[PDB]
């Protein structure tokens, strides 16, 4: 019911719309490493997901590196998984080429492009479809103008040629915090969006002050990452300051997605260790930031 309401979508004045033009927010989570956690990614937990928590995007976290596709590219089944249990579900479906490690997009440019060629050829057709083509660019060797808007500048045609408008998330600067830099010199595709990401008990005032530098500026911001714990995805949960960026991401009308659904032991994790991969979770399989996070999507559902 959600892609058959909204259909493609589009960027509108830094606004995502849906083919009626009007606004459209998705909500959702992110898995964790698909190399890691990708038990977690099925049809039956992306259901239980749509109809237990509300969401409307699901996010597929295929890192590059540290074991992910570059070394072990059978991680590109758990994707396509993701994507038709989304066409299935009728939700929205992001996929990431998650770097981090490997901290220029660049390292893996040939790889990337490749990939994605690849997802657009088979999926370009369906509205479901967001690629998102580098997680997070990192390092002070790395910036928008230098490294992340020519890799983007390459990769996008790749995609274009295949599926000429479906959304393009592109990441920003330190971690896909430098919203500022790419709003001052922004893609020329009509339907990019810029990456921003932050962890609650890390970020605050200053980065909600950067966001709104950025939509001042007429760029679209997707929240593709965030959580509820400092920026290492532990430390602590932090829902005081979680709350106050839902409120700010609320009144901006910004879509997010939030990491991570995984059973790891660290304070960002929506389950608790041992939690059922298919989903069907009772309250006590879902952690202080598990809780939290269904309540939003929830208390916006529907
Ligand atoms: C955005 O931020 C989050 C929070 O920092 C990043 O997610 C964290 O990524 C860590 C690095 O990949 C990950 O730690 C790794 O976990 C693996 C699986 O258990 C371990 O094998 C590895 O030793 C360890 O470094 C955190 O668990 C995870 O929250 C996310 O990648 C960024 F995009
Ligand atoms: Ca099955
Ligand atoms: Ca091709
Ligand atoms: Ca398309
Ligand atoms: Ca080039
Ligand atoms: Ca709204």
């Amino acid at each position: 019911s959600v892609v058959e309401e909204h259909g493609q979508l589009s960027i509108s004045n830094g606004e995502l719309v849906n083919e009626r033009g009007e606004q459209v927010q998705l909500k959702g989570m992110s898995s964790h490493g698909l190399q890691w956690y990708g038990q977690f990614v099925n049809y039956e937990s992306m259901k239980w997901l749509r109809d237990d928590w509300g969401i409307n995007v699901f996010r597929a976290a295929m890192y590059t590196s540290s074991g992910g596709y570059i070394d072990d590219p059978s991680v590109k089944e758990k994707v396509k998984e993701a994507v038709e249990a989304a066409i299935d579900l009728d939700i929205y479906v992001i996929i990431d080429w998650h770097i981090l490690s490997d901290n220029d997009p660049n390292i893996y440019k040939e790889e990337a492009k490749d990939f994605f060629d690849e997802m657009s050829e088979l999926y370009g057709d369906y509205p479901n479809v967001i690629y998102e083509i580098a997680n997070e660019p990192n390092g002070s060797d790395v910036t928008w103008g230098n490294q992340i808007k020519p890799y983007a500048e390459e990769v996008i045609p790749i995609i274009r040629n295949n599926d000429p408008n479906n959304i393009i998330i592109v990441g920003t600067g330190t971690w896909s915090q430098d919203v500022h830099h790419a709003a001052d010199n922004q893609l020329a595709d009509p339907n990019v969006m810029y990456a921003f990401h932050f962890y609650a008990g890390t970020h605050g005032q200053n980065l909600r002050d950067q966001v709104d530098y950025a939509l001042d500026q007429g760029a679209a911001i997707f929240v593709s990452e965030w959580g509820t714990s400092a920026a290492t995805g532990d430390g602590g949960v932090f829902l005081d300051e979680a709350q106050v960026w839902i409120d700010f991401m609320d009144e901006r009308n910004l879509s997010w997605a939030n990491w991570s659904l995984t059973h790891k032991d660290e304070s960002s994790a929506a389950l608790m260790p041992g939690a059922n991969p298919t989903g069907g979770w009772t309250e006590a399989e879902l952690s202080p930031s598990g809780t939290f996070v269904r309540e939003k999507i929830r208390e916006s559902a529907s």
